């Protein structure tokens, strides 16, 4: 699985330009986890530590706005999520709910912080 894994994160525009150590690194520490249509994967207003890379299926993004959850977006292959609760304060902004059979790769706070959180395109991430 750690030549798939690596052949996924070649493929995705965000990690594609980092070194093949790295993402070898990365590799070896992701966790693969899997959800079912309509799970909840991320709740709003939970303390997180978490970021997840989508290898299959897609998911529903919604948020209770200051003024009912709105609907947000939607994520697929190759989209990833979860980073808001990595920077600055570690509250997740949004919900993120399972939209089909999923599967995420997850990466922990002590990974993230030394491979991932430099990266322009995840901190100067803007919705
Ligand atoms: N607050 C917010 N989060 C979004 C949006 N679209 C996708 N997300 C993801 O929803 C996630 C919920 O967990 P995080 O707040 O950690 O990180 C969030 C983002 O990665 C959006 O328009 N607003
Ligand atoms: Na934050």
């Amino acid at each position: 699985k750690h030549t798939e894994y690596m052949e996924f994160l070649k493929s995705v525009p965000t990690f594609q330009s980092l070194p093949e150590e790295i993402l070898s690194k990365l590799a070896d520490v992701l966790e693969e986890t899997h959800y079912e249509n309509g799970e909840y994967i991320i709740r709003q207003g939970a303390r997180g530590d978490t970021f997840f890379i989508i290898s299959k299926g897609t998911v529903n993004v919604t948020r209770e706005d200051s003024p009912d959850p709105v609907f947000l977006r939607t994520l697929g292959k190759g989209d990833w999520f979860g980073e808001k609760a990595l920077q600055g304060e570690d509250v997740r902004t949004a919900n993120v709910i399972a939209a089909e059979a999923v599967t995420c790769l997850v990466i922990d706070r002590d990974s993230f912080k030394h491979l991932i959180g430099g990266l322009d395109d995840v901190s100067n991430k803007a919705y």
